[PDB]
């Protein structure tokens, strides 16, 4: 319970990109060691948008799986399927009820609706709440909805003192947003529409770095660090910085004399050595599941016998009979 | 499984009104002896506004035990407390997933708004449908929330085939609508304002009798069933004829020759007939809360044997891991 960390994907693709894994999964991975995690696949949030059932399942896993192969240890770090846990959905409508319309309506996506459409940042707040997280570790594209879950709690505690743990939210600078390559002021997502821009982590390494190689640049052969004027050049440094280690000023003076085409195939080579050992691991994950489906299964007691205490302590406040 | 039925009414006060007696519990007694029941006390309905807790708690306790002093049997019915059962916000969840946002804001109540307010007719909708209910007995009232959970359910199974069972809706004619005493186009409500029109179940006799002396009616001193034209004198004799069991064309034939005075008499009569008995067991019932609490948790049993087996296939369906 020390440092107590809660975060989640959608199980919404056959692969995470590298938004989700450096905007996300390796925050995880170096704060896994010294916190007490609970890494999530938000299967409920998956259904927002009309799911084939046995890509659900399969992606389910294989989310879980890229976890693991990101470098998540079920050895620290709890991983567990939404679903599986029936406090997540309990304490979301609890929630709703202290959730303002014209809040939920303000958020940036809602504003060919659903009802799950409009109130999926309150299963969200849940998601976070029911498990006394302090601290959640998203990229920047989730900070309003965080937000949100902060102002709810607080409404709450504000009835029932020292219920709720209020949580902090924990968003990188670098990596807080991985940008799409061929198209550098549009956050890399899984509905880009064409995936020319878009680097999936278990897609073959090639067509990855061929992507890379044609990413779209500037005019002027200057490689330095500017997000706002040299969008296409800094996202490149920013991930190729993420995926060796090497600090973006350091490389910025190493490219000192150096034209794009050297920038983009050492982004390329650094990539293809980072997804290599990804695809070997997630492919043997697959392949022999008993492994996978122990951890998730374990993962889903522990989180059950946390988040049903805090449902049961919500649901007292509340006045209900127990 | 024969036959099964589903209904509740809200932990919203001190005391059932003559509209949830006659309009709901009534019909449930007649039903339960050849149709397997389920009723429930719908405690996170309550929340979507605020509940002092020890209040809610209270009430609880009270709904279930006037369900039994109306005559529901737990040997031949279940009652149970909503929340005691995960199944129903986890169905809730995924039903709002198919609900459209412009099918909850055509809603009645919600056409100050929380999320809570805009979403439970689909909490309501996964309330009926998590038992695989067949029937659904209530007052006019709920009309429309039961049309929409009937077109979820279509829609749900258009996607999934046989998934969930699609409810008929079962409302009665006479007592579809109990009115206000003062005010007799309106039907009768918790937050009427002044309850001088309102006929509490528990409260004193006398008092609920002089209300019944004080109620709006006509100026033709001619005792006829007309709804539309005489609103006052045919609640009246809605009123006395359901609690009576006498039909309303011998009681008007009766009444033949009679004034307005007669007519308030002879109800206020048997409804003070009506409600000594109730509260006589409602008071048993408070004063001794063993036998209720062993009801509510044999109840709640059972519930969850049913309701997490629905769960479990619509999640299967939906492509969930297990
Ligand atoms: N381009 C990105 N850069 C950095 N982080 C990202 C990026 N996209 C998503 N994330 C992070 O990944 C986590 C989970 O996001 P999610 O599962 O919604 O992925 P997504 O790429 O946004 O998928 P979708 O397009 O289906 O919404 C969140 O912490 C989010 O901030
Ligand atoms: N005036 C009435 N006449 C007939 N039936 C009624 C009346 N009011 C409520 N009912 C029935 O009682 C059941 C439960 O309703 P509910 O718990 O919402 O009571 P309510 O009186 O409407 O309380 P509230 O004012 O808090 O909504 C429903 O089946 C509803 O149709
Ligand atoms: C459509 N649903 C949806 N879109 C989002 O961006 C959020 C994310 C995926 C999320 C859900 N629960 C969480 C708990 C912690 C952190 C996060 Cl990032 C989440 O939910
Ligand atoms: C604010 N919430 C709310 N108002 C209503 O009128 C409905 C009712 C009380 C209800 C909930 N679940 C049910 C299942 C079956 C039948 C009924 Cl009547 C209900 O819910
Ligand atoms: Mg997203
Ligand atoms: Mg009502």
């Amino acid at each position: 319970g020390s440092r107590r960390i809660f975060s989640g994907v959608q199980p919404t693709s056959d692969s995470l990109h590298l938004g989700n894994a450096l905007g996300a999964v390796a925050q995880w991975v170096g704060l896994q060691d010294d916190h007490d995690a609970f890494f999530c696949v938000v299967d409920l949030h998956a259904i927002t948008i009309p799911q084939d059932p046995e890509a659900l399942r399969r992606r389910t896993l294989i989310t879980a799986a890229q976890y693991l192969a990101l470098g998540i240890d079920p050895g620290r770090a709890t991983i567990f399927v939404q679903s599986q846990v029936p406090a997540h959905t309990q304490l979301a409508w609890v929630l709703g009820c202290f959730t303002g319309f014209g809040q939920a309506s303000r958020m940036t996506q809602f504003k060919a609706t659903t009802v799950g459409l409009f109130t999926y940042p309150v299963l969200q707040a849940a998601d976070v709440l029911a498990y006394d997280t302090e601290l959640v570790p998203v990229g920047e594209d989730q900070r309003q909805h965080l937000e949100l879950a902060r102002d709810v709690a607080q409404r709450f505690n504000s009835r029932f003192p020292g219920t709720l743990v209020v949580p902090d939210v924990l968003i990188p600078k670098m990596t807080a947003k991985i940008y799409d390559l061929q198209d550098p002021t549009s956050k890399m997502s899984k509905s880009a529409g064409t995936d020319a821009g878009l680097i999936n982590l278990l897609d073959d390494p090639a067509l990855s770095a061929k992507k890379i190689r044609s990413a779209v640049t500037d005019s002027e052969r200057d490689i330095r660090y500017d997000p706002d004027v040299k969008p296409g050049v800094s996202n490149l440094l920013n991930i190729q910085s993420a995926v060796t280690g090497t600090d973006i000023d350091v490389l910025v003076d190493g490219y000192a004399g150096h034209g794009y085409g050297d920038l983009k195939k050492d982004t390329a080579e650094a990539v293809v050595e980072f997804v290599n050992p990804i695809q070997a691991r997630v492919d043997e994950l697959t392949a022999d599941p008993a492994e996978l489906e122990a951890v998730l299964a374990a993962g889903a007691q522990r989180a059950h016998d946390v988040a049903s205490k805090t449902v049961q302590r919500v649901y007292d406040r509340l006045g209900f009979l127990l």
